[PDB]
């Protein structure tokens, strides 16, 4: 079956974590535990496909940033999640993106810009915003909750299918 190397970056407390678990083990985690990093496997069929996700939670702590290159060297697609409720997550995305752009040397890496924790009111990001970045690097722009389940599913099985068009 095919394997598919998925890695989810993008600043501390943004929900990457809670947004892996959400999906590979169905519940929410309120509680705030900065990640190290962590790795999930998990056997899906998408589009009729059994596939093997495998999935590597980063570090949104700066501190760890060194770890950066050596994950953007294997995976195969990006989830590059900020907050909607955290402008300076959505700037510090592009500090992502360019660096797997310059890591893997190629302007077409498989990734799916993620807008999280929209079940929040306090948006500070508009989704018109969120869709401008990722039209000028040709990615989808896609809304979660970690917390309500909404767009799980579909974020990062569209990176998936991200990195079969590829
Ligand atoms: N309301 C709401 N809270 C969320 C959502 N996603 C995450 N959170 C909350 O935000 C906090 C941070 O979540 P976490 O997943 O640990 O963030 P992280 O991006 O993994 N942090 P780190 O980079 O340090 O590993 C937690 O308290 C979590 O419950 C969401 O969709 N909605
Ligand atoms: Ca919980
Ligand atoms: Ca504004
Ligand atoms: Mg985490």
């Amino acid at each position: 079956m095919t394997e598919y190397k998925l890695v989810v970056v993008g600043a501390g407390g943004v929900g990457k974590s809670a947004l892996t678990i959400q999906l590979i083990q169905n519940h929410f985690v309120d509680e705030y535990d900065p990640t190290i990093e962590d790795s999930y496997r998990k056997q899906v069929v998408i589009d009729g496909e059994t596939c093997l996700l495998d999935i590597l939670d980063t570090a949104g702590q700066e501190e760890y940033s060194a770890m950066r290159d050596q994950y953007m060297r294997t995976g195969e697609g990006f989830l590059c999640v900020f907050a909607i409720n955290n402008t300076k997550s959505f700037e510090d995305i592009h500090q992502y993106a360019e660096q797997i752009k310059r890591v893997k040397d190629s302007d077409d890496v498989p990734m799916v810009l993620v807008g999280n924790k929209c079940d929040l009111a306090a948006r500070t990001v508009e989704s018109r915003q969120a869709q401008d970045l990722a039209r000028s690097y040709g990615i989808p722009y896609i809304e979660t909750s970690a917390k309500t389940r909404q767009g799980v599913e579909d974020a990062f099985y569209t990176l998936v299918r991200e990195i079969r068009q590829h």
